[PDB]
């Protein structure tokens, strides 16, 4: 197996001291090929790159999900949420029980009205713009997602598209989640009080709500059919920080790089705001229309393809196995998916990997079982799918709708790294076709 360079008792810990260590590691994956190791002080994984080992890594008999070291720092305010937690863990087969169905496409006919509330707040404000101003995307794809995440977890209003500061809860929440990342003294004071505005907030609403369909309520009448227990307040409010945590930048990232890759290539912006306005005739867009947006829905997962927002995911053998015929792993053995390496494995998509081509999409039954990953893998696969396209949908097909964009600047492509993935930098003009915008 092939290894990068290692330094004495670093062993290859210097290489990711670096702002960007994913494409760093995408480098690597370019030199040394579909599997190599990396070790740190006290660890050791590999990264899988290819379609055929990732399909193997992603047999829940052979692995399981593993908590990376970013997650662990996560779990100081996540907890054992869905996302921070073990499988095997009592509280996360019983809040997985419970919240599925209320995560399921069905279930977003229920969300629909609060996510279209949030969009139509983002497209005022752009259309509300001056002449001589522009749009800071990633920035503002952000506002959207935390308050969308926010009034459909809990029916709470940040209120972003109001401020320049943030909510207080959203600046400790934001703290919180970037000391984690800078950790793989008053820095721990800071840290800990953060997770105190973050707990007190969210107990308070829970608590409030004691004495409407959102998450929230569903959490409250939820019962696990196994044990028959509902969640109790703890983990409810470990589950409500957990949506915004998991949610809020990948989404928002998604929705930018989108933007990006449709200013970069003018022939599918016209067609997908062709599609819009075809298909987005009311006011405000139905839950049914949103579905109807075919064409946006094959651009935002091109956009998943070459940059997803949640890049990589950690395994680990269950027992001991062999990958691939020729890679021996005892029990316990970790491995990593560079899923934006997969996103272009050759002998799957073609040549032609480096290209936005969202008709790659146009038959998704086309695609090879574990080809295309941004989402995660089986039952640890990533609970907020259906609720993060249907926004960026019904948000993107908005934006196709009401508006024409410039990309002023040229931009540069400059790709931030903290949990997730974001076009940093990117902002474009948008003048308004001057549509009407309804009353929800
Ligand atoms: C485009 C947007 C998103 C992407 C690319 C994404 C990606 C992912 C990935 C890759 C995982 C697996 C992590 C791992 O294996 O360690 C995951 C898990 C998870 N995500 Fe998402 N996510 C997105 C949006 C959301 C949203 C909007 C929510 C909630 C509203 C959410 C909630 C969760 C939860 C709770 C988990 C843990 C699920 C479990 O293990 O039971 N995500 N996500």
């Amino acid at each position: 197996m092939p290894q990068p360079k290692t330094f004495g008792e670093l062993k290859n810990l210097p290489l990711l001291n670096t702002d960007k260590p994913v494409q760093a590691l995408m480098k690597i994956a370019d030199e040394l090929g579909e599997i190599f190791k990396f070790e740190a002080p006290g660890e050791v994984t590999r990264y899988l790159s290819s379609q055929r080992l990732i399909k193997e890594a992603c047999d829940e008999s052979r692995f399981d999900k593993n908590l990376s070291q970013a997650l662990k720092f996560v779990r100081d305010f996540a907890g054992d949420g869905l996302f921070t937690s073990w499988t095997h863990e009592k509280n996360w087969k019983k809040a997985h029980n419970i919240l599925l169905p209320s995560f399921s496409q069905q279930a977003m006919k229920g969300y629909h009205a609060m996510m279209v509330d949030i969009a139509v707040q983002l497209v005022q404000k752009w259309e509300r713009l001056n002449a001589d101003e522009h749009i800071e995307v990633p920035e503002d794809m952000t506002r959207l997602t935390l308050d969308t995440i926010g009034l459909c977890g809990f029916n709470y209003r940040f209120n972003s598209f109001y401020r320049d500061q943030p909510h207080p809860f959203i600046t400790s929440m934001v703290r919180a989640l970037d000391e984690a990342m800078n950790k793989l003294d008053e820095n721990k004071r800071q840290f800990q009080e953060d997770i105190k505005v973050m707990n007190d907030l969210v107990d308070k609403i829970i608590a409030d709500r004691k004495a409407s369909d959102d998450l929230l309520t569903h959490m409250l009448n939820g019962k696990d059919p196994e044990t028959g227990e509902p969640l109790d307040d703890e983990n409810i409010r470990y589950q409500i920080i957990t949506f915004l945590i998991a949610g809020h930048e990948t989404t928002s990232g998604l929705l930018s790089f989108a933007l990006y890759f449709l200013v970069k290539n003018p022939h599918v912006l016209q067609k997908a705001a062709e599609e819009a306005a075809r298909v987005l005739v009311d006011p405000v867009p139905s839950y049914k229309q949103v579905k109807q947006l075919k064409y946006v829905g094959m651009v935002l997962n091109e956009a998943l393809r070459l940059w997803p927002t949640a890049p990589a995911f950690s395994l680990y053998a269950k027992e001991d196995t062999v990958l691939g015929g020729e890679y021996p792993l005892e029990k316990g053995d970790e491995l990593m998916v560079l899923i934006p390496q997969l996103h272009r494995d050759k002998t799957i998509w073609g040549d032609d990997v480096e290209e936005f081509r969202p008709e790659r999409f146009e038959n998704p039954s086309a695609i090879p079982q574990h080809a295309f990953k941004p989402f995660g893998n089986g039952q640890r696969a990533c609970i907020g799918q259906q609720f993060a396209l249907h926004e960026a949908t019904l948000v993107l097909g908005m934006m196709l709708k009401h508006f024409d964009f410039e990309d002023h600047t040229n931009y540069e492509l400059d790709i931030k790294e903290t949990l997730t993935l974001k076009p940093e930098g990117f902002v474009v003009k948008a003048k308004s076709k001057k549509i009407p915008l309804g009353g929800i």
